[PDB]
């Protein structure tokens, strides 16, 4: 029963990293990637923290678990995942793990520790069931300021961007941290194996460093992708709509723009130092040689790509996109090319673990393709399934199928499907969802849609093959 | 035996507006079926919204029983359609002999009323596919952007609140509606079978939009404003304040744009009273009116910048929870009652009256015995009424309000904030009193009398109501 680590962190985007050739040196992540399995081609299940970890950890799609919205916040109608489903943190409990959790749940108060994990530290862990959603009140009143032209401390914008007072030892992270380094020193002590899981606030927006990650970047050198502040045009009406009160970005210059990417850049070069902490300490604990280590994002991040701001119900790379890398100490370190899923951590986990079965998989175990490369797939479709069925209670029942060269976009809850040139229009400006030329393009992708949808059992099919009867 | 029944169904049409409830509007043919009829001066809808408040009026149950409980066809709701699985009270009638015509807005899924066995005789719903994409808003979406660029429409109008049509009355969708309910009077007139007719009108839902001379009979110069127009909301849940549909951005109203929504739509219920007019005369002239059984109602009110709303959306305020509400039974002597009746008592008041059969439960009562009565038929019973709003256009909020003669509590549970109105000494609804200590004991009785009917109506919400009001248990 090999030893498990689990480096989960928040809206963490797959291309900052120096190891892809984005803009921040990565140095310890980048050592974790070139050991392990990288997985550059991951996608999340959705662009949302609940319903991403739901997948994570169940191996079931929200439709099967019920955990389809974020919970505990203005206005989705959840507040927990069923205790009824034991994740893989009570599968591996029953079969001789000791469990350990650090730091963000987001699926109901106290659940690992329901689910027989040591809940070590996090927001979560001491909270009463069943709270009133946490409606954004001081957020609404914040970007009401920004609206008539206010600023908070050095020009900064707080619901964006912040410096926060001290050090890296006076933040969350380094809390974070230090709980691993005594999980990894106490697991050290035992003959038992070990499941742990240090889940990491960063880099979740506002983005919030001290010095001197917050200088580290100098926003006047950012390089701005081609799909930063643009028009959107013959996008979903759901892009346009405030759901979060932060999402009006109306008032943001291209310097709040720059500010937002330089100090997530400084967020994830603080993560890097962490990594780097937790590596250095599992190494001085003799554990890192064996240890089975993931390191994955929930979602990604917009940074102003379409005009958006952090998250909401769409399908855009920069979200879908996550980070993954799954070192086997057995095995080679390869580059995986093929797309994979949040769907398949938790089979990968049950390959490692031998967890009993708890239900249906909906993904599959990555353990070939970590063994043999991309050819362990060949012959097969590659493609990846996104969901976003809400967005803290508003209903969009969203799904889209992604190819290496196109990607197609259903939005039940409108009539304006999008249709992605990936090959030609990588940044998805153009939406060629009317444009006869793709016509073969759009069948081809509405039939593989049509088989997801049934292989995974969701009940959206029936509407899918109303929506899609031009087509079957 | 068995009775010809009528109902004239309205599209957010107000308690207040009318003369008989010294409104400023005269409306005398809606003026004479109210005097003699049975006045229910304290109806309420089930929800402010149009679907789910229709499933409600012709199934007689609640949306979690019936699956309708968002709007269909709307960004950026789940649902299409009604299933057919509810007959409603349509199939239910046709099933017993009765000739069932519907004329208008149906709004619970294409061919609905033909599919239960209605003779669809016009509608906007009549020949639609079913299973269409939601309607989205974008053109609704563009011109608010124009209006906030400080824009207005032809002749200083803004279109999407108010708007002078051309034409005459004549060339009205109304005048459309209503040559339909002629026609459906005149040849229901020429059957040996017992007679259920349904005209649903557009009007007046917004924009209010009315040709000459209803578009300046009414000057927005002289319109008075109520205590709570134009007010910031103060205490209010969050979802009082998002742009659920675009027009709901109210930012760029001037005083006299709100005045104009006011005085186009009191236009709207003077030729929605000429129309009423024209149908019971065709009615006089047929034979038909002195046994025939009817139901005038809207599916609810409309806010017209009452704490700075427009149209509806997930609140419970009484502009929109009140609806006009009038029943004439030609045996019985006219009434008013003021005891608080809901839109879940429509279905049994037309099963009573027609002798329909069971097709599962009743969520509400017959209004007979009040009818006959008065408001002595519920003496020694609470005086309740219940409004849900569990969704606006693919929005999730879950709203319960229980609102007695004195009080309302609604609870919000998508939000950390809940609402309670001293109706008695604050019936404008302008002071949240959840967190007032004065109200604990009014708190505590409505929370009971909230829990007593999620049991009653079998509402799974239920179990999370006693999570957050676990302090009263
Ligand atoms: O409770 S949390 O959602 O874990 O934290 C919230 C809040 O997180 C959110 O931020 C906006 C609003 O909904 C989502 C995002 O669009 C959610 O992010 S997600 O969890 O990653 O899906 C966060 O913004 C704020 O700083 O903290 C609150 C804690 O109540
Ligand atoms: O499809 S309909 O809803 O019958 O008509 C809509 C629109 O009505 C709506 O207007 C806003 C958006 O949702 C509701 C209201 O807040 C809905 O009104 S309701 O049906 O009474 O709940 C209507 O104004 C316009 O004429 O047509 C559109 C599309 O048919
Ligand atoms: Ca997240
Ligand atoms: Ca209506």
């Amino acid at each position: 029963k090999p030893n498990v680590l689990i480096l989960l962190f928040d809206d963490m985007r797959f291309d900052t990293f120096s190891y892809r050739n984005g803009p921040v040196s990565t140095p310890n992540i980048d050592a974790l990637a070139n050991e392990g399995t990288r997985f550059d081609q991951a996608m999340t299940s959705t662009g949302l923290s609940s319903p991403s970890r739901a997948a994570m950890f169940t191996g079931r799609w929200g439709h099967k678990t019920g955990l389809d919205d974020n919970v505990g916040l203005y206005h989705s109608r959840l507040s927990e995942l069923s205790l009824s489903e034991g994740s893989v943190i009570k599968r591996a409990t029953s079969i001789g793990y000791d469990v350990s959790y650090v730091g963000k749940w987001h699926l109901g108060a106290q659940g690992p520790a329901l689910r027989g994990a040591n809940f070590m530290w996090g927001h979560d862990k001491d909270e009463e069931r069943n709270g009133r959603p946490f409606t954004p009140y001081q957020t609404q009143k914040n970007v009401a300021r920004m609206n008539a032209g206010e600023r908070d401390k050095n020009g900064e914008k707080h619901d964006y961007y912040k410096t926060l007072p001290g050090t890296y030892a006076d933040t969350v992270t380094a809390k974070e941290v230090n709980e691993g380094k005594l999980m990894l020193q106490n697991a050290a002590k035992s003959d038992k194996p070990f499941f742990g899981i240090v889940s990491f606030e960063q880099p979740h927006p506002p983005y919030r460093v001290p010095e001197p990650y917050a200088s580290m970047y100098d926003y006047k050198d950012i390089k701005l992708p081609k799909n930063f502040g643009i028009k959107r045009k013959h996008k979903p009406m759901a892009q346009d709509d405030i759901w979060w009160p932060w999402h009006d970005v109306s008032h943001m210059s291209e310097t709040d723009w720059r500010k937002a990417h330089s100090f997530y850049y400084g967020a994830i070069a603080m993560i890097d130092h962490a990594v780097g902490e937790l590596i250095n300490t599992a190494k001085e604990e003799g554990l890192y040689d064996d240890l089975h280590i993931i390191l994955v994002g929930d979602q990604g991040s917009m940074l102003g790509e379409h005009n958006l701001y952090d998250k909401g119900p769409y399908a855009y790379d920069e979200l879908m996109r996550m980070p993954l890398i799954i070192r086997d100490p057995s095995l080679e370190p390869k580059i995986i090319n093929r797309q994979v899923s949040m769907l398949d951590i938790a089979p990968t986990l049950r390959q490692w673990m031998t967890l009993p079965l708890d239900g249906d998989e909906d993904g599959r175990s990555l353990l070939p393709l970590m063994k043999q490369g991309d050819s362990a797939d060949a012959g097969k479709d590659d493609i990846s399934l996104y969901a976003y069925e809400w967005y803290n209670g508003g209903w969009f029942g969203i799904r889209a199928i992604r190819t290496p060269e196109m990607k197609f976009v259903w939005n039940p809850g409108d009539s304006r499907d999008e249709l992605y040139d990936l090959k030609n229009d990588p940044y998805e400006i153009t939406n060629q969802i009317d444009n006869p030329k793709y016509k073969k393009q759009l069948t081809d992708l509405v039939h593989k849609m049509a088989g997801e949808l049934n292989r995974i059992d969701d009940p959206s099919l029936t509407k899918f093959n109303h929506h899609m009867k031009a087509f079957l």
